[PDB]
């Protein structure tokens, strides 16, 4: 490991047209000051591998607001207008690419493996190509994404994802002692640990260098031989993209709440499901997983709590119960990926009648990626939810024969929650209605449900947790 | 988690023919307790996922010696004569796997992967298959293994390997708090940590178990997602299978010390049993490099005082070792995640035999020695890691150990990027072929012509062969 203590002649000698993969959620594990000297040396037409791209006036984004980055590989866009326009205008090209395939892929990169199989993204765009990864000015589409070869393993579809390397490498972490080996602090390891081993030169910025014998070695977690040049950052702004702070819906929220059981393991999305949470009982243990690495999420921290290194899967400032731990973004896949996670529960825009589910793109409306919603619902084993409301504006059906929206994935839903009704899924044999909201009827149910259901003989009236 | 306080109890529903993954490298990291519960038990019949054979009398042995072992998963069979026996006998099916491509697909199969593609047993048995599985009472093969599909990728030649999933594992950890996450300590570590990821039901067993908070959380090395079962192990012998403690020609002397001109300051290496680790030694104090070991170690030391020495802390060849300030531990997977990928700059082993272009051989000698091959396979497997062998020149009745073509099952094809003997040094081109660059004094260009089964280029700057004092 070679030591800088000047940031800019760390990174000066990267080319034009350089990959260069860029550590960090949102804002969380940023490499701000790699960054920063990246807008000084001024080097261009990068192809920037990041999972976000910051804010429209930070992170990453600066680099965007630079013009620098050629193109994106990112999982989610997010609260970044700029990255929005320059995709939308045809001046950014972006491959949407699903977080834990994006991942594992750079894992891969790391690990001399070229390619590999993942359920996620089959049965859409990014099996089947078509994705839009350049637009032209006047409007019509300029690049696509090319398919995925699709091969069966053990009676299911699995497609071929290969390996991404980069050249560069531009990663935070919170210690590094005079040996060159690195650790991490919270949520702040994300993509960082996995894109330092991806690059054929990797730079590391740090909060603080440490001596050697600091670091418990069980405990290293990048050791020294993936760490190439290593700079103490000059300046770290400690910035907070979203304070969360602590001091019709609603009914889908308390039966949403039902699904929670003693000792489980829960990913929960974004408004309902997450919102659902705060109504288990305090007898009862939920382990709440976060995509972006982390086991055991509490609520939304008191003022004194808040620190910018522990922020949920929404780039919202979050705590943590006791017995919590970090991991890294790959290994957050793995664990998702695998089915170790007992429910994943969603919103939704569309649910077809076999499981097929519609949550990640409206087009030209909605296109900000799928993050890791596809991962999210491509294994067997986890028990995948929807929550959202029964029909859409003008009484549009949301629950139908085929979606017609961009799929997250197939045959994937287990059980639909609304406020009218709660259908059990099935890929073979499709909904049934369970339970039923009062006042209502199967009449009512059903022209307001664009497919046909079975109901089931033990139908009782829908369930609410006070 | 749940909780368990009697082993057996833990591990009572395994049924007869289950696939049971077992954490542990040789005896570093085995789950003792739970072995000894399933002699107890009595399941039988097992698929047992292990990278090696424990001892003859302990570790995974002991079920071998009650024969509740039907199929062995395995990278390196090592020193138990009674697995040796029944694999030689017919008695005991092994499909001997890349140690690497074992932790690769264990992973895998945590992972949500199906599949996946590495060149380690490319151009060898793993790939082109016949690797005997089972052999017959006649000494015959009853089971071969099947080739596996080739692939190019990038203008190089990789195979698919498949994932692997146990229906238990039995891990061994050195802590665990009472919300169920666990830590390992040291190069205990190795196996055990995939493993605990790649199965239905996985069985921990630990040392102690602390309070809730004792760990920080960063350094939670399973978390309790993982974990479904979890007891305090009983009994813990601290069994040590080689004691090594700190206080052998000229012609081996010879190739050692030129072995140690290899090593270059900040230079990532890992190395050999014998001439190759011996080098090290010879090594500057001025210069600084850093041992990497497949067990799971960055920075090893040297061989420990009497009181320096621990059960927890052994290097590839089963002894025991200590570790240099800045050293850092890490599963098997992540090992060979490491070596795969070229991170380590050099590696420098034995061989039995190298070819013109540098396929090598070095872990099989047909119907003699049939041990496995270890990390050895990946080792050789990337490009962008320099591959060093050291060897005697010539074998028995001045036989070629330089060739055409080996005739020796292979380790790997084209990896061999130099060759140091006690006569000559070659550089290995993959296109071009041998070229001698040094030359032990006293010899000439005709007498290293009549010890080569091939034909070699010469260097313009042949110099005389260096050694480091
Ligand atoms: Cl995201």
């Amino acid at each position: 490991t070679k030591f800088y203590t000047d940031a800019v002649e760390a990174v000066k000698d990267i080319p034009n047209g350089a990959t260069v993969l860029v550590g960090g959620f949102g804002l969380c594990g940023i490499p701000e000051n790699l960054i920063g000297a990246l807008l000084k040396t001024g080097v261009k037409e990068l192809t920037a591998v990041s999972n976000n791209a910051g804010v429209d006036n930070f992170g990453l984004g600066l680099l965007l607001q630079s013009k620098q980055i050629k193109r994106m590989i990112s999982s989610y866009v997010g609260e970044n207008a700029e990255f929005e326009r320059q995709y939308l205008a045809g001046e950014l090209e972006v491959e949407l690419t699903p977080q834990g395939t994006l991942a594992e892929r750079i894992r891969a990169g790391g690990a001399g493996v070229p390619a590999f199989y993942t359920s996620t993204g089959y049965g859409t765009l990014v099996q089947e190509g078509g994705s839009p990864i350049k637009y032209n000015k006047d409007g019509s589409i300029a690049i696509a994404s090319k398919p995925r070869e699709v091969r069966e393993f053990n009676g299911q579809h699995f497609i071929l994802e290969e390996a991404i390397r980069g050249d560069f490498a531009l990663v935070k972490a919170w210690k590094a002692d005079q040996a060159g080996n690195v650790t991490f602090r919270k949520s702040a390891r994300n993509f960082n640990l996995p894109m330092c081993k991806a690059a054929e030169t990797t730079v590391v910025e740090v909060e603080e260098i440490v001596d050697i014998g600091s670091f418990a070695p069980e405990d290293i977690h990048i050791p020294k031989i993936y760490v190439h040049r290593l700079v103490k950052g000059e300046k770290y702004e400690k910035r907070i993209e979203r304070l969360s702070v602590r001091k019709v819906r609603e009914r889908i929220i308390k039966r949403a709440a039902l699904e929670f059981e003693d000792g489980m393991y829960a990913n929960l999305g974004i408004g309902i499901p997450l919102l659902a949470s705060n109504f288990i009982s305090p007898n009862m243990t939920v382990h709440l997983q976060s995509e972006n690495g982390i086991l055991g999420l509490g609520p939304y921290p008191l003022q004194n709590e808040v620190d910018a290194d522990l922020i949920n899967a929404g780039k919202e400032t979050v705590t943590v119960l006791p017995g919590a731990s970090y991991f890294s973004s790959d290994e957050s896949f793995a664990m998702i990926r695998g089915g170790h996670v007992n429910l994943t529960m969603l919103g939704a825009m569309q649910v077809s009648k076999y499981g097929d589910l519609a949550n990640w793109m409206i087009p030209g409306k909605l296109v900000k990626g799928m993050g890791g919603a596809m991962d999210l619902v491509s294994s067997a084993k986890t028990k995948v939810v929807v929550t959202m409301e029964h029909s859409a504006k003008g009484n549009a059906h949301k629950i139908m024969e085929k979606c017609t929206l961009p799929l997250t994935g197939k045959q994937c839903v287990n059980r639909i929650i609304t406020e009218k009704a709660v259908f059990d899924v099935d890929r073979k044999k499709g909904l049934t209605l369970i339970e039923l909201w009062e006042g209502l009827t199967v009449d009512d149910i059903k022209k307001s449900t664009g497919c046909d259901f079975a109901v089931s003989p033990k139908l009782i009236p829908m369930q609410q947790l006070e």
